[PDB]
């Protein structure tokens, strides 16, 4: 229940799912994501992500 969103394009991330774009398992936390990880939609850095 931490579904965040991008502050550039708007790509609701799923922590309970992960992220194949880069390679993440379900039940993971964004913060857990790598630094080289970025909104795989626009580009914005993970630093531009917040929990709405
Ligand atoms: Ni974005």
């Amino acid at each position: 229940m931490k579904k965040y969103v991008c502050t550039v394009c708007g790509y609701e991330y799923d922590p309970a799912e992960g992220d194949p774009d880069n390679g993440v398992k379900p039940g993971t936390s964004f913060d857990d994501l790598p630094a080289d990880w970025v909104c795989p939609v626009c580009g914005a850095p993970k630093s531009e992500f917040e929990a709405a």
